[PDB]
Parts: structure tokens; sequence; C-alpha cells
């Protein structure tokens, strides 16, 4: 409306206040999602944004943040005629839902940094008429429920974002762009992406959001960062609060990234009498597997990078030997990039790095130390071996000879001795890659053949002539 039961909790003075509000607004028949966006930009403008004048809490007084809503529900009132999409049965039609997108796109400033931090609100829409690829579906499903549009929802995959809508939800349609120079399918349905079994499309096990879920939605995307070096403590403390309410009325239950989000804040600044970041990793993983098939790959990074910041050699490559698990079960296709350069960032320098620290504490005489662990020679294997299998099939290659060189040298960081312990069939491992089956003669020899394993790992065919 905003109703008046909307406005008794205003001003907003402090954290514990916003929460207040999200709480009352959850307890509603519909969450407002865009009161709800407008009150968050605002906050995070004035804690991380500008901070100017800050002495405790930017006061969020009612007049501002209506104003700020009238702007909002005017612009979307005046562009979208409803009478010219006539609503068969409670539910919306695709040209409504595009109509809807072009209004949102058409609003935005012609030409910015469309990766800046701070550009996900509705606050940003209004203030700046700059919106973030997810942040224009996240307005899309905003000024659809203000339109009383109720079927649309927000689509999540790991790497992007669209609607559902129509009859029973099944109907999917593009509102926004993805990625850098693709060019874009607004209106268009995912079921290409779903078909080809692209991670970006998560052959369909993406999430389907409930209103809650979409609050869940913007409250992961609040950004504290004011710049490289900091953080706002008051935005991570609001984060955190509004998660652990998520997650107190099971809003979080569907939703593994906001179960890690949730882990990495309280491994930051742990809450009293609150489950361990490692359980709610595991919850993260468990909702994955429940829900979407086992088929998300970052409930399992979230896991390695917790294992990985603590020095848990061991738990960290298992966690990434399940992520190449995963991965392996899906076609690489162009727009999955994103995922590339983190299974290429793991493999080719977080990998090698942890493994150097872990060669130095062994020369300095670690006991347990996972060099000397053949379950953890085998973790690493199976993390090659997925991301082979992933290449199998796939339209476009992942590996190449800039892989081979960290490969070579992260199974040299294991004495033959500990390599020799694990039983290959077809410590005891499966390789479910032709690659990997071809290198399993090599894993075992106390001198590496460094040229044999660069040229199974990247199927050259010939050495040079000379
Ligand atoms: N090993 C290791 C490792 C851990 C790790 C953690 C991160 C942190 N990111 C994990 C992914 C998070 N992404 C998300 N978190 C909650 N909800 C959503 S919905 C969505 C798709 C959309 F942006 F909407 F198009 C993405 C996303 C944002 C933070 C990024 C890389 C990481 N590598």
């Amino acid at each position: 409306g905003l109703k008046a039961a909307q406005k008794t909790l205003f001003p907003l003075r402090s954290i514990d206040d916003v929460v207040r509000l999200f709480a009352a607004e959850l307890g509603r028949e519909e969450p407002d999602l865009v009161l709800l966006s407008l009150v968050l930009g605002f906050v995070e403008h004035f804690l991380a944004v500008n901070r100017v004048g800050l002495t405790y809490f930017p006061v969020a007084d009612l007049s501002i943040i209506a104003a700020l809503y009238a702007r909002f529900t005017a612009q979307i009132r005046g562009a979208v005629d409803l009478s010219l999409y006539p609503r068969e049965g409670g539910v919306s039609s695709r040209e409504l839902v595009k109509k809807v997108s072009d209004v949102i796109w058409n609003s935005l400033s012609r030409s910015y940094f469309k990766d800046r931090a701070h550009i996900q609100s509705l606050f940003s829409f209004i203030t700046g008429t700059k919106l973030d690829s997810s942040g224009v579906a996240f307005a899309v499903v905003g000024a659809c429920q203000a339109l009383g549009l109720r079927d649309v929802h927000l689509a999540l995959s790991e790497d992007h974002a669209w609607v559902v809508f129509g009859p029973n939800g099944e109907q999917t349609a593009e509102v926004t762009w993805h990625g850098k120079g693709n060019e874009d399918r607004r209106g268009q349905t995912v079921n290409a992406g779903v078909a080809e079994r692209s991670w970006l499309y998560l052959k369909g096990s993406y999430m389907r959001c409930d209103r809650k879920m979409e609050v869940a939605f913007m409250v992961c995307a609040i950004n504290p960062s004011i710049d490289l070096h900091t953080d706002s403590l008051e935005l991570l403390q609001l984060q955190q609060k509004l998660l652990w309410l998520l997650y107190d009325l099971g809003h979080l239950e569907r939703y593994p990234m906001a179960l890690g989000n949730l882990a990495d804040l309280e491994e930051l600044e742990p809450t009293p009498g609150r489950p361990d970041p490692l359980t709610l990793y595991h919850k993260g993983i468990a909702s994955a597997k429940t829900y979407y098939r086992d088929e998300h790959i970052y409930p399992y990074m979230y896991l390695a990078g917790y294992h990985c910041r603590n020095r848990n050699v061991r738990e960290a490559l298992q966690a990434w030997a399940d992520t190449a698990t995963v991965i392996q079960d899906y076609n690489y296709c162009r727009e999955d990039e994103e995922i590339y350069k983190e299974f290429f960032e793991v493999a080719n320098d977080v990998i090698p790095n942890l493994l150097k620290e872990a060669a130095s504490l062994l020369e300095a005489g670690s006991q347990g130390s996972a060099l000397q662990d053949p379950e953890c020679f085998a973790h690493l294997l199976r993390f090659y071996d997925g991301i082979c299998k992933w290449e199998e099939g796939s339209p476009t290659p992942v590996l190449h000879v800039g892989w081979a060189t960290f490969l070579v040298q992260s199974l040299g960081r294991f004495e033959g001795q500990v390599r020799q312990k694990v039983r290959i069939v077809s410590p005891v491992l499966t390789f479910q890659s032709e690659k990997m089956k071809g290198m399993k003669e090599l894993l075992v020899a106390t001198k590496i053949n460094s040229s044999a394993i660069k040229l199974q790992l990247t199927a050259q065919s010939q050495v040079q002539m000379k």
C-alpha cells in the first residue's frame, strides 16, 4: 500500500528494528518485497556507500521510505497497463512478464559498470537507475508482486536468475542478461539450457522461490563491503540476524547457498547458542541432496573453503573431490565460465599452495600429515577424475597443458610409498573418466613421468619433432 499495519514500526533506529520489520512482514500472507528491498538498500547505502554523518545507525523514517516506495509503484503502475494483458485463472501471461522486464530494463542508466557493489536493491534502481543482473530479475518479481501477480516468482541457479510463472508455476522466462557479451534471450524459456545439461541451468534442479525464499535472496544479496579492506560490522550483524530469523522460521530449508552464507558469518563472529559453521555447511549440503538431486556445486565449495582457511587439508581435499563428483555429470557449455574459473583456481592455485605448506610442515616433523595419508591422495585423484569426466561429451574442452604442470607438481607432493597404497579398481577408488583410467599406470611410480602425464591429461597426440 503501504498498509497501516506495515507502517507502525517506523522509524527504524537500529539493526534490531530492521529485524522486527522483517519478522512482521514474514508473518504476513505475503511479505512486501518492495518495502523490504528499499529498507535494506537504504541502510546499506548509509552504512556502506556513504557513511558521512553516521553516529550509530541510519534512521529510516517512514516519510523517506514511503516516498521511495511511491516512486517505484508509480513507475510500474504507470508503465504496465494490466487491462492490455487479461489474466486467465489468476495466472500471468508471457507477454505481461515480458512487459514488466522491459519496463525495468528500459529504466536503467544507458551505460554503467554492471558489477559494481551496492547496485542490487530497489533503492539503487530508484535513486541511481542502476541494477546488477540478478537485481533486474528481483525487481521484475517485486514489480509483479506490486501489480498483484501472485504467480510470478524468482528462479535461481548458482550463477543466474530468471522467473517462473503461469499455470502451476510451470512456465519459465528470461528477464535479465547473463554474463558479459552473451546476447540476451529475454522472453524465452530456459528449456534449451536445461536440455543441454549446462551448469548454468542445473539440469532443471534450480531453485523455484516462494515469497519467503525471495526475502532470503535479498538478505543474501546484502553487501557489507565498504571497500577491498573493510566490511561494515553493522551490515554483517544485520545480515546474520536476518539469516537466523529466516532459518528459525524454516525459510532456508531449500536454500543451500543461504546456509553457507550464514555459516561463513558464524565463523567470522559466532552467535552464542547456535550451530557451529560446520554443522551449517553440512545442512547446506543436506538441502542440496534433499531438494535438488545433489546437483549443486557451491554447497561443497563453501565447505571446502572453510577447511582450507582452517588448514584441514584432508577435509578440504574431500570436499573438493565432492565438488568434482557433482560437476562430472554436467556438460561444460558456453556461459558456464564462472564455475570453470573456480575449478581452475582450486586446481591451479589453492591446492598447490596448501600442499606447498603441507610439505614444509612435513619437513618440520608433522604427524598425521595429509601428504602421508593415502586417503588424501585418493581425494586429489577423485577431484581430477570428476573434472576429466565433466569434459567428456562437452561441446567445449576443459583441460589444457596449463593444468598438467600443476597436476604433476601436486602428485609429486606425495611420496611414492603413499601413492602406492591407493587401490584403483575398475583405500580404494574407482575412476569414471577415461583420462584418469589411462593414467593409473603412471600415478604410483617413485619418479613421476611428467611428460607422459601431460600427454594423457591433454590427449596431446605428438611430441616435438627435433
Ligand atoms: N573452495 C572454495 C570456494 C568457496 C567459495 C565461496 C564463494 C562465495 N560465493 C558463493 C556463491 C554465492 N552465490 C549465491 N548465494 C546465494 N544466493 C544466490 S542466487 C545466485 C545466482 C544469481 F546471482 F542470482 F544470479 C547466486 C547466489 C555468493 C558467495 C565463492 C567461491 C568460493 N570458492
